[PDB]
């Protein structure tokens, strides 16, 4: 609903808000997914992607607190292959905001499977990469988005995830 994060602090909102496509503007945040909410298995994820037509801010605060996460163009999805458009990008606050627009070099911006969420592929490790738990996940740098590791290390466990939308 329309309602507060739990994760974003005032001036980390505004600094997200600035990046969000001008397709969102008038548009309120809508928390479609919260861990805290509603679990940790990516089958409720992806069930709460189901009848929605926004593009998906995912929000993930990880074990060390930092905050780092992905704009998709679309609701996340099971996919045989990548899915999505250069609307996707990647965030960091750590060790400030950044955030990371594609670069042009690739289309291969999201994959999903019931075991896991990733985004940034083709070759190497994925840009950032979530388990079937929403607990493990990876960052590294990636070319489709041109992005550093996102977080202090290369794996990393999450605290909380939020998923918002703007329609």
């Amino acid at each position: 609903g329309n309602e507060p994060s739990d994760l974003l602090e005032a001036e980390q909102i505004e600094k997200l808000a600035k990046h969000l496509p001008p397709r969102t503007i008038g548009y309120p945040w809508n928390l479609a997914f919260s861990t805290s909410k509603h679990g940790m298995s990516i089958k409720t994820l992806y069930r709460a992607m189901q009848d929605q037509d926004s593009p998906m801010l995912l929000v993930i605060k990880d074990s060390d607190g930092q905050i780092f996460g992905a704009l998709a163009s679309e609701p996340f999805k099971v996919s045989e292959g990548f899915y999505g458009t250069g609307e996707t990008f990647l965030f960091t606050f750590y060790p400030e905001f950044e955030a990371y627009k594609w670069t042009g070099d690739n289309l291969f911006f999201i994959k999903g499977d019931m075991d896991s969420l990733a985004f940034g592929g083709g070759s190497g490790e994925f840009g950032l990469w979530l388990d079937g738990d929403l607990y493990h996940g990876r960052n590294h740098s990636c070319k489709t988005f041109g992005n550093p590791m996102l977080s202090m290390k290369e794996d990393f466990f999450v605290q909380d995830i939020e998923i918002w939308s703007f329609e």
